């Protein structure tokens, strides 16, 4: 039967063009809300038919593509806890109980999403020559899509809210944290503008259904398209555009209109509910969605109709959530971006506080500031030895042999020595930094590190006193070496013979005394 | 008398359905603000009576349920500092001074909340056949509820603002940090919309009380319901809906109205102040509350009346506070959610900075990036040994025996050994990771860790040279073992005999040299 | 921690007093961590400015 193993590469693209199907499926459900239109020629309420076949086709052509996922997790192994395994889990390709492994928790949420519930509402309407069913199609689309939002957004939640916590294919920039919470706005605006469109047509249907009864010579079947060849429609036809105009007109300047449309008067006064261009209607509703989600309903002037008020409350709450999520994921990105700079500024404020508290002389305060600025310019806050010590030992040894082998193999006692032990010497070379006019050593002081110069120029006088220069590649500290390999010394740090002043800003690699005894005790 | 001990389970449900009573009590006090209505039939100002009995009943049926709490902290013990105790405190069930322990600080704030102050305002109004008291009921409800807000919100402050700092029953998701600061909006909107309703009726009362004096043939007693059978009401009845209409009409299009209602003209022009449906009135006021708290008063067009201006200033300030709290608790949640991912991105930016500063070759830069991505894929930022070392020793030993016992009991010198000492060997097994084509050891190098393979496949050649494979469950590093248990070696790390290349990504458990001498010195 | 352990209030005042005094003097700054991250010549000159007259 070939029950699949869970880390197959075939179940890596069938979960790559699969979560894309779960993403594109919650964009198609709002397009069923643009199905009711108003035919302004006939003043009847109708259904867009080549948007009905379009949304039914594009939702079915995703859901039977989805039907090749519970027919494949049907063939699925899993991992179970055991101490027999040697490898963190058993794989069970036995088909007798993996069926229950799939169909005990994560089948019902995934089965209540491929159900063609908004496709059978469209079905018995478009297969008729009778206009009586415009009511039922508009009746059975708000709440079915509203309740199937929950299984369709719960089958994208583990693949988004935990693929943002531990992301898989992204590290480096802002193309999945800002460009995800900004397309979460564009999705929610797409859903909210479609609710606004559909509820705007329901309020216009309510107005027309109540203004037709007050006229008396009208049945509410006459307000729907396809009911023109009915008896009594001819006496209603000559009184349509006075009854529906004196009672159900929508203007944005009326403060006491005959019917209050509230937040839906912008939809009926602009005429997008009777728009023949779908680009105009979709763009106008999507922008209403984004404008009222972005501004938390601020500018909504609702009527005293409780479903409309509750729809406005939902917009305010959803916009508050969406805004808090966006600025919280942008602050989390920006704070992690400038973390070393803010650490440098905290460390810099601490040093000013400590030097003011201790009242250091200003020549000693300039030397502290100079070293801190130089260390920030070179390292940028990065602890290099902590980065190196967290690498594998082979990668450590290769990186350290790239950085420090030519420096150690210019010492004459180290170049002719070995390869075994100098590759243990250039694992303790740590980087030192020296600002200008820093005395690296002065005479009489114990030499406690050998320095192999990377960058910058130095100086050396001993006892106008036969000066000696030092530059990029040379070393300094050979008094420590001969002392350390000689066993006739003990722990006796030898005195310095030279005064070594940093002529420029210097980088070096330092080999301290106790790290030199360990490589001298390998004989 | 049975004075209770403070960690009884009976005083765990009598503080579970108790803080729910403290939460539901600050939702009932705004319902006294919807008591004044306008009877649009008679054009009189009245009182809703079956909302008066409803809010009085539902506040009394919470406060004498609350009266079984200071009758139970009456029977209460506490904990006092002493060094006699052995157990961090004395319990005092002596009833002579625990009364002062309750009634010295946290009795007055809790006693000034069960007071039926808004229930006695309702009392002498609904027990009469005279209309004269509509004034006093509306007079004594704004400031009494406004000043009893302070004891009723101070008896929920220690149980919310410190049960959010150290929560008791919640850990894992966003159902108490977003769904608490969003229902803090819905509470404040519930309070603010009720103030807006009540102050809107007070401004309409001011208009009517001043437009009745200007007519001259009217007493201000005539403006209240229940004063119809008074002398002179018949001459006022035929001039009501010209006097109160030319002087006290509320429209939203008038820019110079005869009376300025300001932020309260939306309440009187919509007609919710005379609404018979309480769902319409409550929803319309709650949405005004949420819309003007969410948008901080922006769309308020106040009059030049100072109490209304001060009410608007309070809305702007309260909305600023509520918004800062919501986005600050959402950023705190989201930042703690993606903490390991942001740590990985900081560590990843540091490595790029360091490899660019040191100018590593690109083959060495790919090996660093590959190991960091592999380590992030396996561990997800989690320091496993720090998690294990913070566990109890029995739990450590059981977890480590689950993870690492079958691996150690496949070594032939360890399987026949013991149980005592191999359970001390599998407490030092730490997890290693190897990317593909990583040389775990090469010949001539000192073997310094034994590796027990968890996952991935390996390779082994020695001196096309009789290759040897390694896979899930086998080990590698037996040259370290026989060296370490032999005392005829000293501290002499033996040379390698094989070249071991990771054929796949490998997990292992590593036993280093100095952790193997400690288990070899147990003989 | 002092509420959990139920310290006497004379021992709780001594803890609060030291913490307020340490915050007033150091302002959260770890001085020895600042000094130990300096170059050895700068360490020696700063420490000879701070502490030489006291030892001598």
């Amino acid at each position: 039967k070939k029950i699949f193993d869970p880390q197959d590469k075939f179940l890596l693209y069938c979960n790559k063009l699969f979560v894309a199907s779960c993403i594109l499926s919650v964009f198609v459900d709002p397009f069923f809300f643009y199905l009711p239109v108003i035919n302004a020629e006939s003043k009847c309420l109708g259904i867009d038919r080549k948007l009905a076949i379009t949304a039914s086709t594009l939702r079915t052509f995703i859901d039977v593509f989805y039907l090749a996922h519970m027919a494949l997790q049907l063939r699925t192994a899993y991992i179970a806890p055991s101490s027999r395994v040697f490898g963190r889990g058993e794989l069970v390709i036995d088909p007798a109980q993996i069926a229950k492994r799939y169909l005990q928790r994560w089948f019902i949420i995934d089965f209540l999403s491929v159900l063609p519930l908004p496709q059978i509402v469209v079905w018995r309407f478009l297969q008729s020559s009778n206009g009586s069913d415009v009511l039922a199609t508009k009746q059975a689309l708000l709440f079915i899509v509203l309740v199937q939002y929950i299984p369709r957004f719960l089958r994208v939640l583990p693949l988004t809210s935990e693929l943002k916590r531990t992301a898989g294919v992204f590290a480096e920039t802002a193309w999945a944290g800002a460009a995800y919470y900004l397309l979460l706005y564009m999705l929610a605006s797409h859903i909210v503008g479609a609710f606004w469109y559909l509820l705007a047509l329901e309020r216009n249907d309510a107005c027309w259904q109540e203004a037709c009864i007050d006229a008396g010579n009208c049945s509410t079947d006459f307000l729907y398209c396809g009911n023109q060849n009915m008896d009594g429609y001819a006496v209603w036809n000559r009184a349509k555009e006075s009854v529906l105009k004196s009672k159900c007109r929508a203007d944005l300047d009326d403060n006491n209109p005959p019917f209050d449309f509230g937040i839906y008067t912008q939809a009926l006064s602009s005429g997008i509910v009777s728009s023949q261009n779908f680009i105009v209607k979709y763009c106008y509703c999507l922008w209403w969605g984004l404008q009222n989600l972005s501004t938390l309903g601020q500018g909504l002037e609702t009527s005293t109709y409780p479903m409309e008020i509750i729809f406005s409350i939902s917009l305010a709450i959803s916009g508050l959530i969406l805004f808090a999520l966006l600025i919280g994921n942008m602050q989390t990105y920006l704070q992690s971006l400038t973390i070393r700079l803010e650490e440098m500024r905290v460390k810099r404020r601490d040093s000013e506080q400590w030097m003011h508290h201790r009242m250091l002389p200003q020549d000693l305060r300039e030397r502290v500031r100079r070293y801190d600025q130089y260390k920030w310019l070179e390292t940028r806050g990065v602890d290099e030895e902590y980065l190196v010590q967290n690498l594998p030992k082979d990668l450590r040894r290769d990186i350290k042999r790239h950085l420090c082998l030519a420096l150690v193999r210019r010492v004459p006692l180290f170049k002719s020595m070995d390869d075994k032990l100098l590759d243990a010497i250039c694992m303790r070379l740590k980087p030192c930094l020296f600002t200008e006019s820093t005395y690296l050593v002065r005479e009489g002081d114990p030499v406690d590190e050998m320095l192999f110069i990377i960058r910058g120029r130095l100086e050396s006088v001993t006892t106008f006193f036969n000066r000696s220069l030092l530059k990029e590649g040379e070393f300094c500290g050979e008094e420590l070496l001969t002392w350390a390999l000689d066993p006739k010394s003990g722990v006796n740090l030898p005195s310095s013979t030279r005064t070594v002043k940093a002529l420029t800003e210097v980088e070096a690699f330092a080999l301290t005394s106790e790290e030199l005894k360990f490589v001298a005790s390998q004989f």
